[PDB]
Formats: structure tokens, C-alpha cells, sequence
């Protein structure tokens, strides 16, 4: 909905030219955990709009992203704040771990 499905290509420009937080979340289809966390990342996406951009990239169409900034597994979370990396987040999680952990990392 309001949430921007990334590439490799357009990471630069989507992402570190960016103003405002930006939370980038790693996912891919055979990842079950990933898919749980979906749902989740749609309720966030409407809730913070206008503070922050969720912002979708699938290792799979785009491989070359991950290994940029040490990611080993999925789902991996990277909150971004104009061009640079604030905060990680990795594995499975809940809305509440995720509010939790945006009211700790956003202005």
C-alpha cells in the first residue's frame, strides 16, 4: 500500500537519498517467517505514515543488496535515517517488538 518494493537498482535513490526514516525489511518467499511478519509490516506502514517509509526488498530478484551490509539470514530489519543505518532487527517478531523498537530508534 504505502510501502515501496525495492531493487537493487533503485536502493540508492529509494533509500540513502532519502529524507525520513526509512525501515527496510530482507525477505523472500521460502523464508516462513518473513510471511508472518508481513501482515505486520502493512498495520506499521499506515500507522507511521509521515514518519517513517517501510520499504520491501526480496533477495531473490535482488542478491546483491544483503551482502552490502552484513546480512546473513532473513528476516533481517535495517532502519535507516537519510543514507545510513540506525538500527538492526533480525528474526521473527510481533507489532508490539516492532512499536517497541521504532518508539526507541525514531525522532
Amino acid at each position: 500500500d504505502k510501502i515501496i518494493h525495492l531493487t537493487d537498482d533503485s536502493f540508492d535513490t529509494d533509500v540513502l537519498k532519502a529524507d525520513g526514516a526509512i525501515l527496510v525489511d530482507f525477505w523472500a518467499e521460502w523464508c516462513g517467517p518473513c510471511k508472518m511478519i508481513a501482515p505486520i509490516l502493512d498495520e506499521i506502514a499506515d500507522e507511521y505514515q509521515g514518519k517513517l517509509t517501510v520499504a520491501k526488498l526480496n533477495i531473490d530478484q535482488n542478491p546483491g543488496t544483503a551482502p552490502k551490509y552484513g546480512i546473513r539470514g532473513i528476516p533481517t530489519l535495517l532502519l535507516f535515517k537519510n543514507g545510513e543505518v540506525a538500527a538492526t532487527k533480525v528474526g521473527a517478531l510481533s507489532k508490539g517488538q516492532l512499536k517497541c523498537f521504532l518508539d526507541a530508534n525514531l525522532a
